[PDB]
């Protein structure tokens, strides 16, 4: 890489990964459209497998973004539309309270108060319709957000109903295959297990745990190279030859709501560049309900953004942040789910310095 974007980088993340106890990490920076790798530790310790540029890492959370541009591709065929009652692709949901929950509260957790994760109880496809039926909302909807897989996971299960793929087929024959990653994957093949870094968790290797829409909300595993093109595809969406998946990335940073300083997209959340640092968590709050304001029309995406999304399962910690106007973007991909503040601190220490 140029040396400034070698100095910057390594005297954010190696202090970083000291004082987190970070056994691996890997590094993008996105840097006037073209992409620098930086990769350190290990993605296996008891194997003494180091992390490259092929270690595959749970996305967590960051999954989302993929879910929502999914989603705002079907928006874009004319298979769904935000503004649909759910009831319309889920007929069986009967129970009262879903009168006037559309898409859109469930893409942006704004339904009224569905849980972050679905229950481990909860198997089956008629398992998750009673959960569903049996949820009593505290909120009416559009009022409060309350970030919550069972929502975003439900809208990405209802997204893709109309196509007549599952899930999975939609993601990787819509998403993954039109933007050529390659090595990113809902399920990891037996091929790929080798490459499939463990997380760590109290000293301990561990994966995440197959759990219902799981694929949906938090299940994505990625490298560094294909998370630094998921970047370069959302910084400049209309480089992408498919229209209707050009589209879907620029409905997934259209701003729906807006808390504090933030606006929620689908997956992809935003704050105006430039940005106070402290006003870019998880600096251990378990739940963060907050009053929303309906941002009505949704504003289309600024270019003038801080783009960002956090993500953790139990051995692993995901950031993703970039800014159109400047054509920079950052990925940081570790296997410890380290504190959320510490992961937007280097990253704004690094993006900060490259404008
Ligand atoms: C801020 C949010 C919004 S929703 C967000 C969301 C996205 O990243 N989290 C999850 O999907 C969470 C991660 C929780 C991190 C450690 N507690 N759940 C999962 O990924 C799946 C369940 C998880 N199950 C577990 O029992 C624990 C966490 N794992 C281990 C190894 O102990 C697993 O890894 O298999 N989590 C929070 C939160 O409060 O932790
Ligand atoms: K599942």
């Amino acid at each position: 890489a140029p040396q400034q974007i070698n100095d910057i980088v390594h005297r954010t993340i190696t202090p970083l990964i000291e004082q987190q106890k970070i056994p691996g990490m890997a590094v993008a920076v996105i840097y006037q459209g073209k992409p620098y790798y930086f990769t350190w530790g290990y993605a296996d310790i008891a194997k003494k497998q180091p992390v490259t540029q092929q270690t595959l890492f749970e996305l967590g959370s960051v999954s989302k973004t993929f879910t929502g541009v999914l989603g705002g591709d079907a928006i874009a065929r004319g298979e769904i539309k935000l503004s649909d009652p759910t009831t319309k692709y889920w007929p069986e949901l009967t129970a009262k309270q879903w009168n006037g929950i559309t898409l859109l509260h469930l893409a942006t957790y704004t339904a009224g108060g569905l849980p972050l994760l679905v229950p481990d109880e909860v198997k089956s496809s008629s398992d998750l319709l009673r959960f569903y039926q049996n949820w009593q909302p505290a909120w009416a909807p559009g009022t409060q957000r309350l970030e919550a897989n069972s929502s975003i996971g439900l809208f990405g299960a209802l997204a893709v109903k109309p196509s007549g793929l599952s899930f999975e087929q939609a993601m990787q024959t819509r998403v993954f295959q039109p933007l050529k990653l390659n090595h990113t994957w809902i399920n990891v093949p037996p091929a790929e297990e080798k490459n499939y870094a463990w997380g760590y968790r109290e000293g301990k290797a561990v994966h995440v745990s197959p759990g219902a829409l799981d694929a949906e909300a938090y299940g994505v595993k990625s490298t560094i190279e294909d998370m630094a093109r998921w970047v370069q595809s959302n910084l400049k969406p209309l480089d992408i030859n498919e229209k209707t998946l050009q589209q879907g990335i620029q409905l997934a940073q259209s701003r729906y709501w807006q808390t504090g300083d933030m606006y929620q997209g689908l997956g992809w959340e935003m704050l105006d560049w430039p940005v106070n640092p402290d006003s870019i968590s998880d600096n251990k709050i378990a739940l963060a309900a907050r009053p929303v304001k309906a941002i009505t029309p949704p504003t289309p995406a600024v270019r003038a953004s801080w783009v960002h999304k956090t993500g953790a399962t139990g051995g692993f910690g995901s950031y993703v942040a970039f800014i159109p106007e400047k054509e920079l973007g950052i990925v940081m991909l570790a296997n410890k789910n380290y504190p959320n503040p510490a992961r937007v601190d280097a990253a704004w220490q690094i993006l900060n310095a490259l404008q």
